C-alpha cells in the first residue's frame, strides 16, 4: 500500500516493484541511482542559470525529464518539461517567448519546484524502502 500521491505513477513504478525477488533487490538501487544523478543534473542547471544559458538549460531539462519518466516520477518530469520548453522560448500555452529574461525567471521557478519535489519524493522513498 504505497501512497506517493501525485508524485508517482502507480502503473510505471509498480511494474518496477514487481521485478523484485521482498528486499527491493532491483527497485531500490534504481531509485538511488536516479536521485544521485538528479542532483548532479540540478548542479549543472544551477551553473547554467548563473551563466544565463537557455540552450544548456533546455538540454538539461530534456535529459532529466527522460530519466524521471522512466521511473514514473511525474511531478519532477513535468517541472523538467517546463525547463525544456522555456529554454527553447516556448511558454506553457506553447507560444513563442522572445524575452530571455522571462524564460530564465520561469526556469528558476520551475527548478525550485523540481528540487523541492525531488526532496519530498526522496523522503517518501527512504520511508518506503525502510520497512
Amino acid at each position: 500500500m504505497p501512497d506517493f500521491g501525485d508524485h508517482v505513477d502507480t502503473s510505471i513504478f509498480g511494474q518496477i516493484l514487481e521485478m523484485d525477488e521482498d528486499d527491493h533487490d532491483f527497485s531500490a538501487p534504481l531509485v538511488l541511482n536516479f536521485f544521485e544523478q538528479a542532483e548532479e543534473t540540478f548542479q549543472k542547471m544551477e551553473t547554467a542559470l548563473n551563466n544565463k544559458d537557455l540552450p544548456e538549460l533546455s538540454k538539461l531539462g530534456h535529459f532529466l525529464k527522460g530519466s524521471s519518466a522512466t521511473l514514473g516520477f511525474t511531478k519532477i518530469r513535468d517541472s523538467c518539461q517546463l525547463i525544456q520548453q522555456y529554454g527553447h522560448g516556448l511558454n506553457v500555452d506553447g507560444s513563442s517567448e522572445p524575452d530571455e529574461g522571462v524564460c530564465l525567471k520561469k526556469i528558476a521557478e520551475a527548478l525550485a519546484s523540481a528540487r523541492v519535489d525531488t526532496v519530498a519524493l526522496h523522503k517518501m522513498m527512504r520511508e518506503f524502502f525502510e520497512y
